[PDB]
């Protein structure tokens, strides 16, 4: 807990590599969200049930 | 260099194994280009905005 965000050299990679997962997320979810609202207009009632 | 494509046994299984993964690679594209070229006629500003 007192080294954590310290040793700077081996926090700059972490960032990067995390910071990489974090986008890769992001762009899915707007790709999912996109279609399924599309989905939703065209048949309420199965979209709903499911 | 020299053995990569020379040792005939060894590339067997890996013209296998890597074969199989383009294959998956391949539908998976096709699954999602058909979606996504649907949408695209329903709510062209909401696809192209994304």
């Amino acid at each position: 807990a007192r080294l954590q965000f310290t040793y700077n050299h081996i926090q700059r990679p972490v960032n990067d590599m995390l910071g990489r997962v974090a986008i890769a997320w992001c762009e899915l979810c707007n790709h999912e969200l996109t279609l399924w609202n599309e989905a939703r207009k065209l048949n309420p009632n199965a979209i709903a049930s499911v």
